[PDB]
């Protein structure tokens, strides 16, 4: 790819998130090869997008329509927030707030990859087949080129993680390890 | 029981054109989702309510198209002189409101928002081929833009029975209401 | 004036038979439709795109915006001819129709997706009003981070006062503000 | 007599930072406009409502900025160090949603229609500096959008009054109803 017009997009590794990596990868893993991901990106001065996701206690900024599987409105935990330290946060990284599964939907994510003239993103994160696959959607339909770090990301199972990465991802994407990722910047 | 309020639902029918029909795999045929659109957008018709018939295409020189880099690219052929046409069964009216949409999902570049929200309608009944791909596509971007969705799960199909089931199981429920064309029809 | 040829595009706001009528100053509908002309017929001789927009909305109105405002426009019968295309256009197939149902181009369209798509940076704008569709497709253009050009000679507005408000005050900010020989010659 | 649903209305107020009050030239003065938009907030913090600070700005090195050309650039200063204080009279208070842009209108790149959407608002109330700049650009985004729009006149200020009223009288009757704070504060 080309390096100078890529940008890394982190997809919601904040510790109240991680419990609900089951599977293929580990959260540990992926909070690892995220930030190593980023400081290769660093490196070339390219932008590292930390997205969040989460709500104020009234959950005033949720969706709110029915639905048959809906999310209960829990009292978020203290540390839902919070960036685990091994994904090696800095202040240059641009954090992101969302409040849905996309990081596009009210947000400035297309504002600062357009402004910064990016047109490549490499994705990471999450859950695989909500947030990071809805983020996915978006990009590529935006005109983003976007590639996919596979052992960067996690879902609820592997079976849930595999369906996306073997049916939706190549259509719109090109999958990668980390390690084919880290070669190609 | 599933009850809609019909004043404020619209009827979303993705990509039921002769060029699309051939995608789909399972665990509905193409022709059975067409024929279930067609009953679906007849009693939307009768109720004065709006139909939305949604296609996907490309002009000759595909300049309308998306062209990144994929790992499974479709081929920029000939699109067969079909490719636009909707199947009889549908009974598209002169009143059915026609979208025109370049890729997956159906808001990016069309209309579809501005209809809705003008139109006062807060509710989508969503149905055709492929369920999860551009189906999905679209209902993953209605329910963030905050509209109520209820999927027509006998009226999709997708390239196979296990990915249209994926979605049903997995991704819709968390975003719409699942229900058959049955129920939907009784509700409205 | 310095243009990448190749990633540039024209977008006509509005030169329709039935908006024509709204001209009012400084430049006359003939002035603007002459002058878009011109411009369309440099565009296509040299294989870039055109895009002819027109605004308008069914016998229901459907897809117009009813928000209460002081001055509303009435809902009348619009006139056989107002979404005709002024012969000295010299519209052709290849020529990009896009169709708005209100003041700016981009919502509810595919201006931005044609554009990015068909790899273009710049936008030469034109047509009637200067300050209502024209300007508000200007706004969302330059917010989209295109680089903007306003044909000055070939935008009209309900008045002079109107349209001169707009090229002093607000499209320096935004754009760079030409004649449309000068943007002949640069192209 | 100015008909308002007060729990469906939120305050937009735009730019009202000590780095612009310099700019406000006609006919209202900084300070007039302050203290009418302090009016306001406190009005609609009083109705348990919406309050969203807009503020602009730029990060150190740009980045986030517009850079095409144009005739009247604006220079690439450090900004001073007062830029995006908000003035006291204001009000602001945790409860306030502050959203910050990067160019003239509100929405592009920000969360302020994703707010107004969830929180079941249809209704702004507009005020802020400029006039016919970062203020006219959020309304003509927000008419579009399908939003109702009250402009709070005597609480705008642009860098002359001729813009101004420019405005007033020519754009917002088109898109808006045009008040004054005290006719607002009376509807609400």
């Amino acid at each position: 790819l080309n390096a100078k017009t890529t940008a890394l997009v982190v997809i919601d590794l904040q510790e109240g998130i991680l419990p609900f990596a089951g599977g293929p990868h580990t959260a540990d893993e992926v909070v690892n090869r995220a930030g190593k991901l980023a400081a290769k990106f660093r490196a070339s001065g390219q932008p590292v997008f930390l997205v969040r996701v989460g709500w104020s206690a009234d959950y005033a900024e949720a969706l709110k329509q029915p639905v048959d599987a809906p999310s209960p409105a829990k009292v978020l935990p203290e540390n839902w927030w919070q960036h685990p330290a091994a994904l090696g946060t800095t202040d240059s990284d641009i954090e992101i707030i969302k409040r849905q599964w996309g990081a596009f939907y009210g947000t400035d994510l297309e504002l600062q990859l357009r402004r910064r003239g990016i047109d490549t993103i490499v994705l990471c994160g999450i859950s695989t087949n909500i947030g990071v696959e809805s983020t996915a959607r978006n990009a590529w339909e935006l005109g983003f080129n976007l590639v996919i770090a596979e052992d960067a990301c996690s879902a609820a199972s592997a079976e849930q993680h595999n369906n996306s990465i073997n049916h939706i991802y190549p259509r719109i994407a090109r999958v990668r390890s980390v390690e084919e990722i880290l070669n190609a910047l």
